[PDB]
């Protein structure tokens, strides 16, 4: 294993072909993951469409967040009603917390965190992973937590089960049918060849986090960065991890 000098406190990169570690640092350490939880919500949304339980065209009113200063789709647009499709894009591109919570409530109401943790178990994530909400926001003072190993297993399961997730996470901007522009938080899109995902997150406690995925020559790698120092440094660590991934 090479010696990287990452900003991140915990980090890794894995090959999807065999799941094997190409670089690992604190890969078993339980870490706050915040907005990365929205990948589980996306997965459960996609499962529900395949299972004939959710329509992409259903219109839903955004649920109201307790904190106004939270990053929310409603704050930016002043529009309450959105299709399931647009809420899912809004969740994945701009990390809209109210979008994620609206999808969680529609899927299972108050039991949605249990469904998230049920699915975590199905996908092979260890018991150190705990989801608390569809958006990744704290609930009753409890935080969503995971490990870079469990995040890898979740991400590759998401991409292998629902490859169309990347059709959304590869776009620097998603334009809805009615013309709303939803800007991705993934500034590495277009900077690294093959890069088409996956999800950013940030809290004071979690630091700056990003799950990256790229594919070249039939080889896919997934990179995990938790608790980088700045929004830019999580992408610098990811650039470093991707080079190790495609060596
Ligand atoms: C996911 O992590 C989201 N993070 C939050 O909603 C925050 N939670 O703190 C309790 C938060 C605090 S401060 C701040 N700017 N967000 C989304 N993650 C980011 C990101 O990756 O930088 C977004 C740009 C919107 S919120």
């Amino acid at each position: 294993q090479p010696n990287l000098y990452l900003s991140a406190n915990a980090a890794a990169v894995y090959s999807v072909e065999n799941g094997e570690a190409l670089y690992e640092q604190n890969a078993d350490k339980v870490m706050p993951i915040a907005s990365l939880s929205k990948l589980m919500t996306a997965f459960l949304v996609l499962e529900a469409v395949d299972n004939n339980e959710l329509s992409w065209d259903e219109k839903l009113d955004l649920v109201r967040l307790d904190d106004p200063s939270a990053v929310s789709l409603y704050a930016i647009t002043q529009k309450r009603t959105w299709s399931v499709r647009d809420l899912y894009s809004a969740m994945l591109t701009m990390s809209a917390n109210d979008a994620a919570e609206t999808l969680g409530d529609r899927l299972d109401g108050a039991d949605f965190p249990k469904e998230m943790n049920n699915q975590a178990k199905k996908l092979g994530m260890s018991s150190k992973t705990t989801f608390v909400s569809a958006s990744g926001l704290d609930v009753d003072g409890k935080s969503a937590v995971s490990t870079t190993k469990d995040l890898f297993l979740l991400s590759s399961k998401l991409i292998s089960t629902h490859p169309e997730v990347l059709e959304t996470t590869s776009k620097p901007t998603v334009t809805t049918d009615k013309g709303a522009k939803l800007e991705s938080t993934n500034d590495l899109l277009g900077s690294i060849q093959g890069l088409d995902g996956l999800k950013t997150g940030f809290t004071d406690e979690a630091g700056y986090c990003f799950i990256g995925t790229a594919e070249r020559g039939g080889k896919r790698v997934i990179s995990i960065v938790l608790d980088a120092g700045t929004a830019e440094k999580r992408f610098k660590d990811t650039e470093k991890l991707m080079e190790v991934g495609f060596k």
